[PDB]
């Protein structure tokens, strides 16, 4: 049968290029939690696949003026991919235009910052400007802030939007670097914070979770794969396999 | 000329669904309160439906009979189109999703252990390796089914014990499980969000260990229902607004 086209994005420890002196080709180039997940799905559901990194390097948001989506979300809308297997947040605005499986991981927005400071919450950031803060451009965190009517978060969006050329970044890795090299706090998904703080012992999560959401496999709206992938994820969960995969891929 | 009211099946479970305390007799939907009742009210305004709440006739969440293959509980009510929706702390599971549809989750949780304070018991593994302290779960719910189906060594040993002693250790409700913890040397396998509620109100009890699994509660619908995806959208919008968190804080030593 026809191999499914799978869009994804580089994001440690979900999807990475394998380290090797030997040049690698095709799907063999990739590893990570989401690649392990994809492999399990392919075996359970009986399909073959071809991984392609999303050409624009984006997760996906809707343009304010022209209404067009970008990123992995747009690839699915345009039927240029069959699945998006990535740390792709299931959100209200995305679910209106693409389908998602049920979640394979649950998480929420939180804050990455340096240790040792009196900053303890988003409210602490919102009331000041000396410590800058931001998020990945055209992802779910940015979109949460952009849409929020909660006073702390709407204040924070006004600031991010004002300073966007400096404080919105293209990737989580660029956000981490901004935290390490300037006085900056990064609004980041909590499962990623967990990974980063285990490896950067001067960094910490600030406060708790600001929201709650899950990562799901994306499909074009109406795809028959969406419900099949939900069943496969539920079966993996029941067996403990997703927890094992998390432990596989995830200070003094 | 109005649309038919949806029949919503549910089950008594504090603080999700309860009868209101009142000296005045109450009728119809006005009898009920709780997190799931507030959720249902929000869904009905978002989606534009009216409804009638009915407690599941057989008092069960739902499991499949291994001899005759029939389901029971709220799951069976949906299969048979005796209800339009199930709005309850109904776990989304692989075996249920094969026969009914669920919305995406409105709450995430996992199985853990409820026991009395003051003990060296620290995990399911510690319980499994002994028999002096009995343990069990709600009959014909998701926790029981997780154990019955598990191939993990600790949990399959637990199921063998629970099954052997089921007339004594499987119970009809979380409340009966709590009373067993309080009146005998018994540990109850219970969902974590319910443990959180119970231990905040009885300071003699505690959670033992962490979460054994991960799952969500979802609104159940019959397979193929058009309400499933609409309710998923309404849930995602409520979460994006922070309203589910506010509802949890309202209802929850
Ligand atoms: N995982 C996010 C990107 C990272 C973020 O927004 O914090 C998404 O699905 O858009
Ligand atoms: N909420 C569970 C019942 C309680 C339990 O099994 O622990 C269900 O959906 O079956
Ligand atoms: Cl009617
Ligand atoms: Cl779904
Ligand atoms: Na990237
Ligand atoms: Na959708
Ligand atoms: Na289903």
């Amino acid at each position: 049968n026809r191999s499914l086209i799978v869009t994804t994005i580089l994001e440690e420890p979900y999807v990475l290029f394998k380290k090797s002196d030997k040049p690698l080709y095709g799907n063999d180039r990739f590893e990570g939690y989401c690649i392990d997940l994809l492999r399990e799905l392919s075996t359970i559901l009986g399909f073959t696949y071809e991984i392609r990194l999303v050409e624009d390097g984006k997760y996906g948001a809707q343009d304010d003026v022209n209404g067009q989506w970008n990123g992995m979300v747009r690839e699915l809308i345009d039927h240029k991919a069959d699945l998006a297997v990535a740390p792709l947040a299931i959100t209200y605005v995305r679910e209106k235009v693409i389908d998602f499986s049920k979640p394979f991981m649950t998480l929420g927005i939180s804050i990455l910052y340096r240790k040792g400071t009196p900053i303890d919450s988003a409210d602490d950031l919102a009331k000041q400007t000396k410590i800058e803060y931001g998020a990945v451009e055209d992802g779910a965190t940015m979109t949460f802030f952009k849409r929020s009517k909660i006073s702390t978060y709407d204040k924070m969006w006004a600031f991010m939007s004002s300073r966007r050329q400096s404080v919105l970044v293209k990737s989580n890795e660029e956000g981490i670097q901004r935290v390490l090299t300037s006085d900056y706090a990064f609004l980041m998904e909590s499962t990623t914070i967990e990974f980063v703080t285990q490896r950067n012992c001067n960094l910490t999560q600030i406060g708790g979770l600001i929201d709650s959401k899950g990562y799901g496999v994306g499909t074009p709206m109406g795809s028959p794969y969406r419900d099949k992938i939900t069943l496969a994820i539920l079966k993996l969960q029941e067996e403990g396999k997703l927890h094992m995969m998390k432990e596989k891929w995830w200070c003094p």
